[PDB]
């Protein structure tokens, strides 16, 4: 019974890449930041963010949430390709052939959290993945990842944050914060800048919430004392890069060695590395790795972290690892290839 508010950026496109930093203010019981929605009403409906559940603070269960409507397309069921260690996929929709992935995440008040979204084609299907940079720490996790049964679904519309109390608590306020706000387009794999955002409460009679801008943030709050200083809703704007800030990719191999026909290699990304999409390698004849591989390992995953693989090879061969990470950006290594 706090009052739902939307913050809606003006002039976003369809996009195979969504992302949004928030920050919590306050923290009321059973408050749900969807800081990201797509395509409502049509194939792949969904949302994610933020949850606080119980308590009103840090000793209270916080969350992560991700959840996708049961598919309209497909009789098939949405699948868990990958969840992290903190993670619990469930059933989810009308019917129970969508799926939710909850995440308990020590997220903390006025420390900021970029959640980036990616829905990517794999095998016939759609999937969509979650990965969650904790900006304080300076370290990116990749959350969880659906497969959706039914090919070509981006994020095609929709686009939005709302801030809800699920429960009916609304003498208890909840506020947060909004900044960097980008889409990347399907129509050119350019960035889209969500510069301009709408604050609108849910609902037009009742003014129990607020919202507004700093030079660096756009925030709002619903319950307790807030009293609309911007009548039914207002757009503000800020002032950020048209590009978003992406950090680089790096990582370390930390195994590669061959020995009764299996190779293992293995490697780590750097704490403060941008996270890995997918991977190949290929493995030459020659140091300098000219001509053709002589053998590629392909389709490295996301959440790879080697390969282990029976293969016939040369005495003296040399792999080039090129991992590419959630921003399409590639980085190789080389290394011989040893006999431990």
């Amino acid at each position: 019974s706090a009052p739902g508010v939307y913050v809606t950026p003006k002039n976003s496109v369809s996009s195979d890449i969504i992302s949004i930093d928030w920050s919590p203010v306050q923290t009321a019981p059973y408050t749900y930041w969807a800081v990201h929605n797509w395509n409502q009403g049509g194939e792949a409906g969904g949302y994610a963010g933020f949850q606080q559940q119980s308590g009103f603070d840090e000793n209270g269960k916080r969350t992560l949430h991700f959840a996708v409507w049961d598919p309209i397309s497909s009789k098939e069921a949405i699948k868990a390709e990958y969840v992290s260690p903190t993670s619990v996929a469930s059933n989810f929709g009308g019917e129970g052939t969508g799926l939710k992935i909850q995440t308990t995440y020590d997220w903390k008040n006025y420390n900021w959290y970029r959640m980036t979204m990616r829905s990517w084609q794999e095998n016939g299907h759609t999937k969509f993945g979650q990965w969650l940079k904790d900006v304080s720490k300076n370290q990116w996790k990749l959350i969880g990842i659906m497969d959706f049964p039914v090919p070509n679904v981006t994020f095609n519309y929709g686009q939005t944050l709302f801030q809800e109390d699920w429960l009916g608590n609304g003498q208890d306020v909840r506020e947060a914060r909004v900044k960097n706000g980008y889409g990347r387009n399907i129509s050119d794999k350019k960035w889209t800048s969500w510069n301009t955002q709408s604050i609108e409460g849910q609902e037009p009679l009742n003014n129990n919430w607020d919202g507004g801008a700093t030079s660096e943030y756009l925030w709002f709050k619903a319950g307790g004392d807030s009293r609309s200083t911007i009548g039914t809703g207002k757009t503000f704007t800020l002032n950020q890069p048209s590009q978003p800030e992406i950090g680089k990719l790096d990582y370390d191999v930390k195994s590669t060695y061959y020995e009764n026909e299996k190779l293992n290699i293995t490697w780590q990304l750097k704490d403060s590395s941008t996270p890995q999409f997918k991977g190949k390698i290929e493995i030459y004849n020659n140091e300098n790795m000219t001509g053709q591989p002589i053998n590629v390992i392909n389709d490295i995953k996301s959440y790879q972290n080697g390969i282990s693989q029976s293969i016939s090879l040369p005495t003296n061969t040399y792999a080039k690892i090129v991992l590419t990470d959630i921003f399409d950006q590639t980085v190789e290594k080389k290394v011989k290839i040893k006999n431990e």
